[PDB]
């Protein structure tokens, strides 16, 4: 008799996806790690030699955390005493090594505790942010140019972004972009003068006498926001005069009425940069577009060239506007937008029209563009087979937009439903990655005729592993509730017997745009769960969730905590009916924004699951971050939306939990989700009498991702599972 | 058959002890509140009248959390707005009534947010403290004099205690010393300038968006203490034109070498006062007895009036050194200091003698002095039938120390073993009150001849309720480890078949100077745990236990979580080998210090107990205050006992925790042991791959003593027990 998949085979990765991580430096080779060595491939012919030996750096003295070739292949960039920050955010230091010299520099070195480095996009030059202000090297070994002399800890940032721009606006701590050829550097400044603090203690290690608090400047909805300006600096300029003169390009009038944010920053040209802008009611984004004026130094924004992008029923965008891809000339771009019919697809825009013109159409989605030529688009969609949980890859002729090639559909269609592309520097060469549903497989391909190359990786090792294990089998399906399709999966335990009544975990996150029934291979809990537990783990796509138009997505306008909690109920019901689930048998759990969505089903008195666990749950509107919670809330003020704000708390329904059986789960360091969070769900809790199991995870943050910790809490979750399935 | 003593009888308290609280107001009269009317009875015959009716404040506006009539009889201060702080800290507004024109005072009010208010001993003069500054009200509608200037909200305390002497030295959050007969007052000033403050969170109401972050000075062990001076001010002669002259009196050359406390006031006539001062090795301490100079106005304290007391064994006194007793003239005093053998007796000197003579004697000890007359001293012991755990009142012939009586040991033999005292104002009266082994009795005796006059509350009721109730008995005895005597009590089962196996919950404290074996009637947790769930439940005295003499209470001195956890071991392991106890079924649990030793007793791999609850537990001796940790354990630095702070942590123990079920609970608002404590223990349990079960309280402290949060706590503990036990 086979094994199962095991607890301890997840929690010690026993058997291990294999992955092809490749870097291109060029449009025709391509950087890859081997046994510590870094190769460099060539794409046409896959033949390799060694970039830089395993060995080159053991007198370093340092544990190398990760590298960066400069565009020009001169130089490297070594990274070393890595300090993770936020999701994005960490510091490091740095040294350069020389290529063609095989000498590491020794002057004029990146300073330790460097926010963000970045080589320009050609040749070799740097653009670092240390204690908040910008810096540029043109040569690797000689003085940095100072840029801003503005830069305060937790109150001015320079070229980096704060909290809250990091995470719901940039989703990166780099708040600089290079123009093409490297001349300019455009940067944003964001001002956290009045933004209030998050404060909560961090314990450190044990010899820690007394604890740390950390504070944070982190706007709550409705709070206070970050202010914003954008500057951009000709960094040839540099050796020619004492302190170059950062342009600031202001926001349109539109914006400056009110509250705003930078959302976008896409470079067109050499002397082109287009940004977006959005209002703090997040219905509403302006594109400029500017052009450098030669004759003033300036950048000018024509009016003729701005570009309105607005909601009548929701917010803008999926979780922000989305960027544009300019032709080479920069005089039109391509961008994706909700059509007429609420579904997003690519429209291309001329710069000084209004009208855009959409290229592509139907009842599903463009996810992205990946790349563009003077002759073709190439983008990703959940087109084939409408599966909204389905991606492939698709090549759209620009002289001919009935020309429609999809370069993925059929590759592997059985194995491989699910693929995200890396096109070389000028889409010479393309590597497929397919996810799922089998065994993920890479791939690398041609361009000029679209011809396999050869196969990277297809983890035949792990298939050999796999064939003497009990593995789960995964349905995805759809049912149809008010004439609508919503999508579910289900990973079934082996020799699923559908005269057999299955005890049901119910998988959840359902936040906006969210989407958990896919098409992709995961090795996890539910796994484990399902091959040596038997417990059916299910997921459900309801009202809210993305990829499937505007109609679904929005929803839950101004109404989180209603649909989306009301449909994974009903989800729940429809399984039951589906004649294998044991009705007396069902839990409910979710992480984040899942927590939040566990913790209102278990309290809506629904009698549907006998249990559920939230780990690191919302549970108040009022104590998330402002852009993610305003963008889909709006304001927690009587005049907007105070009234659901109030009403769609977890708090609220404390009395409820009396009918189930409750586990919460926290981080003590969460930075996210603040513990805060939690700590209001036990206190109504307590104070309506109702018992419950609780976790706590000391100086854990929202990912709980520590090794030890995330043994420790898949542990616990598994005996309370257990314990509530009578599983023994 | 009849009820047990039920879960939410202890919850709801059903089943209350009656009390019988008065205040002596003379040597012959005393107050008493019956049904909100405060009456006045006469001691020698028991007839009484009404003092104050509860109708009189009817239109008042406020509830009246508390009442202090003037010692005269003439006002009334009427306490509200009461706000917790501390242990014993709190804040309060107050109103004067005047009890003869029968009005409020509404001139020159007492300010709210009043931090301490006290009448003089005699009259009607108040001093109160607010904004950490002093003042004195010579009549309730007259102004008040401003007494210190120097007042500052966590760095200069005068008149009240910062949080470490409040909690450690004098349990009280007052630092004013008023003389006999109100002439002068004496008062403390606290700087803690350079004490490091403890933070952490405080998540209030849902409604706060925010959590507040809580700073407290607070010196952990080997931190930077508060500085102490002291100062006596002259009431009669305050000035409206001029500020008040307020004379310091210095501590000896021997205290101020090196950090130090003030640790006892007492006065001793109208113009003489005595202070004990503490080294920060807290095993010397000097009294200085300091004069009034009525030509100079200073305050002497001649050298040959200096009393050495120290310790070879351990700390001096039994949390701190005793206070005086003072004869009438002041020229002598009787004090309870630790005898050549070790136990605590009450010692006679002479103000200007260095030697005393021990007037008691024997192995057993003197609890307290509790009032002196030319003829007698009054003072509880545990002599009675060689009883650790049992308390009685004790005269002992000034003239003739062979002549000892007990005045309470016979009274009621079979019901009393565990008295207290009140004195009236001359000791010719005295009320006893009885706490067990049978229900409390309240009884008023005449000194003159030791006459029984009357019983006062005698608990009937409940005893007639108790009548329909399985009620579990207690059995205090004794076990023999290394030829040394050392107590236990068991709570048993109603029924109790020493031919069955129960199981058995070790209900542990044990810090140094601790008894958990005595004679007092407890309905408690265990109560209810012993007559209906059927379990033993134990407590035992080992070494560090106090009220026995120094060779068991110093044992554990420099090293603590050694002796007291092994000792709990060994009792539980013979406790074990009793026939009527499952050996399969052995529990621990503790609160506070007891928390400490139940989580060393389960990481000690003595494969005794099944399952243990640690509540509110100390994990590592660095985080608990200077004061207290320190007595025991010296300084934490490597000259003096660092090793043993390092190697008596909770964390240090975390892989013996493998093969027991715990449970860790603690208040997130702990002031005293911080959370951090307990976060620290789950880290460690977490990083070695330990199951456990958790609960935090939002917002509770080291009492978790909220109505709800006191009852969800007892619920979930009962859970995780019977679950332990597999109890029904
Ligand atoms: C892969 O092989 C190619 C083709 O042999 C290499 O390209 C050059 O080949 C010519 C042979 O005519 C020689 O002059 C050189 O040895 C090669 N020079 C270059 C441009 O590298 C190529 O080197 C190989 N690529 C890798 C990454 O090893
Ligand atoms: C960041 O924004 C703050 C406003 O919150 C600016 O601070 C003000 O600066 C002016 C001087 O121009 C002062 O008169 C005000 O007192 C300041 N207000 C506050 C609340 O501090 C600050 O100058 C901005 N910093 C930058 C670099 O833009
Ligand atoms: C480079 O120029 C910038 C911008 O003009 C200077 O920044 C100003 O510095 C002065 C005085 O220190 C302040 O009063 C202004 O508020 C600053 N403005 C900004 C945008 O920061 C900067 O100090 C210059 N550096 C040097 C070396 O001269
Ligand atoms: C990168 O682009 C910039 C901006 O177009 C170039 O700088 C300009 O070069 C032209 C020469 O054709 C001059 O007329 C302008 O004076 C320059 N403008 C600025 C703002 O510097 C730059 O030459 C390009 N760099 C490279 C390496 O080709
Ligand atoms: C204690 O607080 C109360 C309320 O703040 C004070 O009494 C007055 O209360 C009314 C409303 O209750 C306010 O209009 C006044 O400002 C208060 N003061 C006056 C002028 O009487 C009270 O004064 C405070 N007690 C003291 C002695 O300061
Ligand atoms: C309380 O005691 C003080 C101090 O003994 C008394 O004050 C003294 O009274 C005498 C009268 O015989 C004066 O001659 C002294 O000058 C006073 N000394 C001081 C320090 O003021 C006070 O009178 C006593 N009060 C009561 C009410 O008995
Ligand atoms: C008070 O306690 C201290 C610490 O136990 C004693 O001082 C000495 O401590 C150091 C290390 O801390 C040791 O080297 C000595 O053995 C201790 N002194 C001796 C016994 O010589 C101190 O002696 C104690 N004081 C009293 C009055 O006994
Ligand atoms: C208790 O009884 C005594 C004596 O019977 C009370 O009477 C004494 O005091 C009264 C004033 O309080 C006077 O009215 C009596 O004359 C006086 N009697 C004597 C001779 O002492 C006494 O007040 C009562 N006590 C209380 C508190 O009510
Ligand atoms: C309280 O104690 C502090 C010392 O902890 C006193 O301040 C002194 O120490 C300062 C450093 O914190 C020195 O810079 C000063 O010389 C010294 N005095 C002054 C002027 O502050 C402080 O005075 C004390 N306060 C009181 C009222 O006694
Ligand atoms: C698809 S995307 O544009 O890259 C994008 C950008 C930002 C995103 C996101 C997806 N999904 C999330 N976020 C940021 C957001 N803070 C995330 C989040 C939401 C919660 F409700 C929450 F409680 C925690 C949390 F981390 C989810
Ligand atoms: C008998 S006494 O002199 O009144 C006295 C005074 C102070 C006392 C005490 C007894 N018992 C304790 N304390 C203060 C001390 N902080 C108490 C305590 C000890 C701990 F180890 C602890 F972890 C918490 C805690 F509150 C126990
Ligand atoms: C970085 O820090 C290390 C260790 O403190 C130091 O030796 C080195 O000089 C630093 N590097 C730079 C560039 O300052
Ligand atoms: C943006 O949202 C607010 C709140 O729903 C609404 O009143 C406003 O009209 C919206 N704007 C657009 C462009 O639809
Ligand atoms: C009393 O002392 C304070 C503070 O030192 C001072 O401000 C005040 O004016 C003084 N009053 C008199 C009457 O001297
Ligand atoms: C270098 O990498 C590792 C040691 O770090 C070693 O296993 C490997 O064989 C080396 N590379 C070569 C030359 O194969
Ligand atoms: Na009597």
């Amino acid at each position: 008799t086979r094994k199962t998949y095991t607890l301890t085979d997840y929690l010690k990765n026993t058997y291990r996806l294999k992955l092809y991580s490749l870097r291109w430096i060029s449009d025709h080779e391509y950087l890859y790690k081997q046994e510590n060595n870094i190769l460099v491939f060539n794409a046409e012919y896959g033949n390799s030699s060694v970039f830089l030996e395993n060995s080159t750096f053991d007198e370093f003295g340092h544990s190398i955390n990760d590298y960066s070739i400069s565009p020009d292949g001169q130089f490297i960039l070594l990274e070393y005493n890595y300090v993770k920050q936020w999701r994005h955010s960490y510091t490091a230091s740095y040294d350069i090594y020389d290529l063609n010299k095989r000498q590491l520099i020794t002057e004029e070195r990146i300073p330790n505790n460097t926010q963000w480095v970045t080589w320009s996009p050609v040749g070799h030059k740097l653009a670092y942010v240390w204690n908040n202000d910008i810096y540029v090297k043109i040569e690797p070994n000689l003085p940095s140019y100072r840029i801003t002399w503005t830069g305060k800890e937790d109150i001015i940032y320079n070229g980096i972004t704060d909290w809250v721009y990091e995470e719901e606006v940039f989703s990166a701590y780099s708040a600089l972009w290079w123009s093409p050829n490297g001349t300019f550097l455009a940067y944003a400044q964001f001002n956290d003068t009045e933004v209030p603090l998050i404060e909560y203690s961090f314990y450190s290690d044990e010899s820690l006498q007394y604890p740390k608090t950390v504070r944070v400047p982190y706007p709550k909805a409705g709070a206070v926001n970050p202010t914003v300006k954008f500057f951009v600096v000709n960094t040839d300029s540099l050796s020619s005069v004492t302190n170059a003169t950062s342009i600031q390009i202001t926001a349109p009038a539109s914006m400056l009425i009110g509250d705003h944010y930078l959302c976008d920053v896409t470079w067109a040209t050499q002397e082109r940069i287009s940004l977006q802008w959005l209002r703090r009611i997040q219905n509403y984004s302006v594109m400029d577009i500017c052009d450098y004026d030669e004759s003033s130094g300036r950048w000018n924004c024509l009016v003729a060239r701005q570009h309105i992008e607005m909601s009548t029923t929701g917010w803008v965008g999926r979780f922000r506007p989305s960027e544009p891809h300019f032709t080479l000339d920069g005089n039109s771009f391509y961008k994706i937008i909700s059509n007429e019919e609420g579904y997003r697809h690519i429209c291309y825009f001329q710069i000084d029209k209004k009208d855009c013109t959409f290229i592509t159409k139907g009842t599903w989605e463009v996810i992205g563009i990946e790349a563009l030529t003077s002759d073709y688009l190439y983008y990703i969609s959940n087109e084939y087979k409408g599966m909204p949980g389905g991606r492939n890859l698709y090549k759209i002729q620009l002289s001919d937009y009935t020309k429609v090639t999809c370069l993925s559909c059929e590759l592997n269609p059985e194995r491989c439903q699910y693929y995200s592309v890396s096109f070389s520097k000028e889409a010479k060469y393309y590597q497929l990655r397919c996810s799922g549903p089998g065994l993920p497989l890479y791939t690398l391909h041609s361009s000029v005729n679209d011809k396999g190359l050869r196969v990277l990786e297809d983890n035949s090792a792990l298939d050999k592993m796999l064939q003497n294990v009990q593995m789960p089998s995964k349905k995805l399906d759809f049912i149809i509730l008010n004439e609508t399709k919503f999508w579910y999966q289900m990973i079934l335990p082996p020799h699923f017997d559908k005269s057999k009544k299955y005890p049901l975990l119910l998988d959840v996150y359902a936040g906006p745009c969210s989407q958990k029934a896919d098409t992709v291979f995961r090795l996890n809990w539910a796994t484990y769960l399902a091959s040596t537990e038997n417990i059916i783990v299910a997921s459900f796509d309801g009202r809210g969730s993305g990829y499937q138009g505007d109609k679904i997505m929005h929803a839950i306008n101004r109404r989180l905590g209603t649909f989306e909690v009301e449909d994974q109920i009903e989800a729940a019901r429809q399984f039951s009916k589906m004649g294998f689930v044991d009705n007396k048998r069902i839990a409910i759990w979710g992480w984040s924004y899942g927590g939040y969505v566990t913790s209102m089903v278990l309290g809506s008195g629904s009698g549907v699951f006998k249990c559920g666990i939230a780990v690191a749950p919302v549970s108040r509107w009022e104590y998330y971050d402002s852009v993610y919670t305003e963008r889909y809330m709006g304001l927690p003020t009587p005049e907007d939306n105070l009234d659901h704000y109030r009403n769609s708390t977890v708090m609220s329904r404390a009395e409820n939990f009396k009918q189930v059986e409750y586990l919460l789960i926290h981080g003590t360091a969460d930075d996210n989700v603040h513990f805060q969070q939690s700590a209001q769900i036990s206190k109504a809790l307590v104070d309506v009498g109702v018992d419950f199991q609780a976790m706590w995870y000391t100086d854990e943050d929202h990912g709980i991702a520590s090794s030890t910790a995330h043994q420790h809490i898949y542990t616990h979750m598994s005996h309370f599972i257990k314990q509530c399935f009578s599983l023994p």
